[PDB]
C-alpha cells in the first residue's frame, strides 16, 4: 500500500494539472465570448447614436 | 492511470481550445447580425426623418 500510495501521489499530480487546464480554458473561452459580445455591441451602439 | 491522466491533459487542452472557438464564434456572429440590423435600421430613420 505504500508502493501504491507512491504512485498515487504522481498521478494525483497529473490529475490537478489536467483539472486546472479544464477549468482555466472553459473560464477564459467563456470571459472571451462575453467581452467580444459586448465590444460588438458598444461599437453597434456608437454607430446608432451617430 | 498515471500515463492515462498524461495523455488526458493535452486531451482537455485541445478541448478547451474547440470550446472557445465555438463560443466565440456564435457570441460574435449574434453580436454582429444584430449591429447589422441596427446600422440598416438607422439609416432608414435618418432617410424617415428627412
Amino acid at each position: 500500500q505504500s508502493e501504491a500510495e507512491k504512485a498515487r501521489k504522481e498521478l494525483l499530480e497529473l490529475e490537478a494539472l489536467s483539472m486546472a487546464v479544464e477549468s482555466t480554458g472553459t473560464a477564459k473561452a467563456e470571459a472571451e465570448s462575453r467581452a467580444e459580445a459586448a465590444r460588438i455591441e458598444g461599437e453597434g451602439s456608437v454607430l446608432q447614436a451617430k
